[PDB]
Parts: C-alpha cells; sequence; structure tokens
C-alpha cells in the first residue's frame, strides 16, 4: 500500500479466527467493533412500517368484472393516497369505493375495464406499495 493502515481490507479478507492477531498486528483493537456494527448493519430491517399490510406486486382480473385491493395502515385512523400510474384515484360514482374496515382500506373497483388496468399505488407516508393491474379481456 502506499503508506496506509491497509487493515481494512486485509481484515474484510482474513480468516475470522485470525481477526484479532491480524488486528492488533496493525494496531487496531477495534475488530470486534467493525463486526458489531456489521452485525447491525444486515440487521433486518423487515419494511411495511406504517403499513401492516402492501398490495399484492400484481392482481389479474376480468374486464367487466369487479376486484378489490387491500392495504391495511397500521394505524386507523391514518389515511392513503391513491394513485393510479401517477394520478389520484378519484371515487367516481360506485365504480371506487374506498372502503375502509377500521385500518384496512379496501379499494373496490366496480368492472375494471383497461383503462382500470394500471399500477396503484397506495401510499403512506414513508409507505408505499405499487400494485400492477392486469385486466384481461
Amino acid at each position: 500500500g502506499p503508506g496506509s493502515e491497509d487493515v481494512w481490507e486485509i481484515l474484510r479478507q482474513a480468516p475470522p479466527s485470525e481477526y484479532e492477531r491480524i488486528a492488533f498486528q496493525y494496531g487496531v483493537t477495534d475488530l470486534r467493533g467493525m463486526l458489531k456494527r456489521l452485525k447491525g448493519m444486515r440487521r433486518d430491517e423487515k419494511k411495511s412500517t406504517a403499513f401492516q399490510k402492501k398490495l399484492e406486486p400484481a392482481y389479474q382480473v376480468s374486464k367487466g368484472h369487479k376486484i378489490r385491493l387491500t392495504v391495511e395502515l397500521a394505524d386507523h385512523d391514518a389515511e392513503v393516497k391513491w394513485l393510479k400510474n401517477g394520478q389520484e384515484i378519484q371515487m367516481s360514482g360506485s365504480k371506487y369505493i374506498f372502503e375502509s374496515i377500521g385500518a384496512k382500506r379496501t379499494l373496490t373497483i366496480s368492472q375494471c375495464s383497461l383503462a382500470d388496468d394500471a399500477a396503484y399505488q397506495c401510499v403512506v407516508g414513508g409507505e408505499k406499495c405499487s400494485t400492477e393491474l392486469f385486466v384481461k379481456e
């Protein structure tokens, strides 16, 4: 190396039992530290924080058939934003019905057409899910 410690890449590629030997060889005593922080690094952070149920990857519906999407929030009084491909899904008559059963927001879409065939995003701040409806005609 040019004149560096190098110990980082060296320990990174070193056998696990030899970490302390190699660390102290380069002056490092916190090999344990690099390990412990990495345990927090690989520490699972499952998503769906404000969501209790996110939309499925996709949904298939028959054209002229009613389908409904289901999202659950982690809070009862919190609301979702409804976007289809980037446009706010508004309740058009009895075609788009937001049924909120507690924290569970179920969007029932009556008579899905090819115009309904779009990606739906239920956006909560920090949590959104984009499901893609496939309307089979």
